[PDB]
Order: structure tokens, then C-alpha cells, then sequence
């Protein structure tokens, strides 16, 4: 259950407003207060998540003009929640002594509005990542069959390597690239990019935690990309043995299946079992046959 006192609701309101600002700091609520209403934990986790995602945007090559448009959108949307009379203000008129006035119902409506804000910002940033990925393909002159038609094999390989070094450092950029290729419907380009992803996965260094993180997201979502796509599923089929080799490189200890599966599912942006099956089952079984 959730009980909040009248004055504690006022400090929740101010703590939410303070999370909207240019500093985007973590909501720091007293533990006694969190204890009486643990629902607050997921609200504060949501706002932290949005701010941490806006911070990642700055690190990329996205223009700080666009980051400013995003930060003001976030700020306006949080102020809308702060101003909500159903959540924070006394019941008035025909609302006096409605059930909605109970603190549990105010906090539930706060959780809904914060969850919907997180979804809306998620949609905006996801569009920004689409645009950034496309810009990468354009700047590298790799954005169509026509652009790549007159590349030698050596230059094509060189271009694909450069492309992967830019896509792999932020999995949301990588996902944006996959969405851009899907919508373009240029199959010779998809064919080559698939080869390029496999070659990077097969050879990239895995010395640091950041490199293993980059590779694992790329591997898992490459597999997701093939699901329900005949052409990409056929590409998986032809390069099956190489993907098994890559899978056991990123997920070596075949015995800790449960932890690997949880790790894989946390990086997945499809809902399919196929990435888990490839990495923790097919690859493990096929290395063992002989
Ligand atoms: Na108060």
C-alpha cells in the first residue's frame, strides 16, 4: 500500500519539478517517505532514466540545437505533471469526496503520467536516432545501391569497417541504422551491411567492458533483425556457423545459461526467443557435436 502525508505530497511535487531542470538531478526523497509509499521508487526511477538518456544524446554527434529542443520538450511535459490538479491540488467542486482524492489514487495517476512521459520522450529520441544513423550513411556515401555500386571490394570492406566503428558505440544508433535500412528497402545495401556487421563482430577487440557491451548489443540485435524477414533469415542460414563462433566468443561459458539468457533478453529489442536460442542453445549444441 501507499500512504503519503499532506506535506509529503508537497515535497514529492517539488522534487518532480526539480528533476525537469537543466541540471536533471536525481529525485532525492527521504527513505521514511519512500517506505510509506514504495510506488514512488518506480516514479523516481523513470525520471532518472529519461535524464540519463538525454545525457547520452549530448555525447553523440547530434547538434546541441536539437538536444536543446528535446530538453525544453521534457521540461514542458514535466511542468504539465507538476501543474496537474488531479494529482497535487485539493479536490474542488464536484470532485469533493470522490475516491480519486485518496493518496493511492493520486500516486497511481502520477505513475501513469510519468510512464507516459517516458514513452513520449522515448518516441522523440528514437526519431533523433533514426536521423543520426541516416546522416552517418550519407556522410560515408553508403546510403544506396547506387552509392556503393562502383566501390571495389577493398574499398567496400574499408567503408563497412568505418561504418561499424560509428554505429557500434551507441546501440540506439545501431538500432536507428537497422530501421533506416528496413525503411529504405535497398536489399543490396542490407546484404552488404549484414556482411559488414559479421566481420566487425568476428574481429573487434573485446579487451574492455565497453567493447564487450558494444559487441553484445550488436550481436543480439543483428539476430533480432533477421526475425520475420525472409531475406535476412536466409542470410543467417548461410552464415550460421560463423554466428555460432561469434556467439561463443561473447557468451563463452556455456554452463551459465540462465544468466546469459537474462543478459541477452535485456539487450533485445524484438520479443523473439531466437537470439537466446542461437546463442545459448544452437551454438552450444553445435560446437559439442562431432
Ligand atoms: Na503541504
Amino acid at each position: 500500500s501507499c500512504t503519503v502525508s499532506e506535506e509529503d505530497l508537497t515535497t514529492i511535487r517539488n522534487a518532480i519539478q526539480k528533476a525537469s531542470r537543466a541540471s536533471l538531478d536525481d529525485v532525492n526523497l527521504d527513505e521514511d517517505l519512500i517506505a510509506k509509499c514504495p510506488l514512488l521508487k518506480t516514479i523516481t526511477a523513470s525520471l532518472k532514466s529519461v535524464a540519463s538518456e538525454i545525457a547520452t544524446l549530448k555525447d553523440t554527434g547530434i547538434s546541441e540545437e536539437q538536444v536543446d529542443e528535446l530538453k525544453q520538450s521534457y521540461e514542458q511535459q514535466v511542468n504539465e505533471i507538476v501543474k496537474s490538479r488531479d494529482i497535487f491540488e485539493k479536490q474542488s467542486g464536484g470532485d469533493v469526496m470522490k475516491e480519486q482524492g485518496a493518496m493511492i489514487n493520486r500516486m497511481t495517476e502520477l505513475q501513469v503520467q510519468v510512464a507516459q512521459l517516458q514513452q513520449q520522450i522515448g518516441e522523440q529520441t528514437s526519431r533523433m536516432y533514426d536521423d543520426m544513423a541516416e546522416l552517418i550513411f550519407q556522410r560515408l556515401a553508403m546510403n544506396s545501391t547506387d552509392s556503393i555500386r562502383n566501390y571495389t571490394a577493398h574499398m567496400m570492406e574499408q567503408k563497412l569497417h568505418t561504418l561499424m566503428t560509428k554505429l557500434e558505440t551507441n546501440y540506439r544508433i545501431f538500432l536507428g541504422a537497422l530501421r533506416y535500412l528496413d525503411h529504405l528497402g535497398d536489399q543490396p545495401l542490407i546484404d552488404k551491411v549484414f556482411d559488414g556487421i559479421l566481420k566487425r563482430l568476428d574481429e573487434m577487440s573485446l579487451e574492455t567492458n565497453k567493447e564487450r557491451e558494444n559487441g553484445k548489443y550488436v550481436l543480439v540485435n543483428l539476430l533480432c533483425w533477421t526475425v520475420n524477414n525472409r531475406f535476412l533469415t536466409e542470410k543467417y542460414r548461410k552464415k550460421q556457423l560463423e554466428l555460432f563462433r561469434i556467439a561463443l566468443k561473447f557468451y563463452p561459458k556455456t554452463g551459465n545459461k540462465e544468466a546469459n539468457e537474462a543478459d541477452i533478453r535485456g539487450r533485445q529489442f524484438c520479443d523473439a526467443n531466437f537470439p537466446v536460442n542461437v546463442i545459448t542453445w544452437f551454438a552450444v549444441s553445435r560446437a559439442a557435436e562431432g
